[PDB]
Formats: structure tokens, C-alpha cells, sequence
């Protein structure tokens, strides 16, 4: 029964928020963002900032379908210094396919950390 199946969603856990927030991301935005990214099932690391950018943060364009789907759905509505961990299905991160250090199927999880909005073009 198809119809008792729910989408893919991810999980959003708000791990760390200011009290202050002058400003909330929105489409378009630019996210300057350190993350880490591991496997759910053994909790292990795949990728981070910290350890494969030299330590330094990237910056994200949100709601372009930029990267991972997961993403665009869990790092809406972020203040300056909030710091968040999303659990993202397959469908939502490497799906089927996988990638390089992600197995096929791998539920993600995600701990980012909002440092500077932008405007966007």
C-alpha cells in the first residue's frame, strides 16, 4: 500500500541557536557554513570541512538544488551561529548510486554550522 508510504524527509535537530538573530536564510542566500558528514550506520566520517578543506569553511547557495536535496530541505529559516544536524535518507543524499566514500543507500547525517549570510546573484 503506496498510499501509507511517506516521502523521503530529513530530520532536522537544532543543536546549538543564539539568542540573537538579525537575519534568517532564504532562497538564493549564501550560507558560509562548516560541516561534517557522516555515515549513520556506524557513525563513522566521511567528509568535513575541518579535516578535508584544509579547516576551512565553503560557501552554499541555498534552494537551487546545489547539492544534496537534504540540504535545501534542512538548512531553511538558519540564523548566524545555529548549528544543526540533519539525518538525510538515501533519496535525500547519494541515493542508489553512492559516491566515492558513501555506499550505496547510506542514510547521512549532517552537523552544520551557520557562520555569514550573503545576498545572492
Amino acid at each position: 500500500m503506496g498510499a501509507l508510504i511517506p516521502e523521503p524527509e530529513v530530520k532536522i535537530e537544532v543543536l546549538q541557536k543564539p539568542f540573537i538573530c538579525h537575519r534568517k536564510t532564504k532562497g538564493g542566500d549564501l550560507m558560509l557554513v562548516h560541516y561534517e558528514g557522516y555515515l549513520e550506520k556506524d557513525g563513522s566520517l566521511f567528509h568535513s570541512t575541518h579535516k578535508h578543506n584544509n579547516g576551512q569553511p565553503i560557501w552554499f547557495t541555498l534552494g537551487i538544488l546545489e547539492a544534496l536535496k537534504g540540504w535545501d530541505q534542512g538548512l531553511k529559516g538558519m540564523c548566524v551561529g545555529e548549528k544543526r544536524k540533519l539525518i538525510i535518507p538515501p533519496a535525500l543524499g547519494y541515493g542508489k548510486e553512492g559516491k566515492g566514500k558513501i555506499p550505496p543507500e547510506s542514510t547521512l547525517i549532517f552537523n552544520i554550522d551557520l557562520l555569514e549570510i550573503r545576498n545572492g546573484p
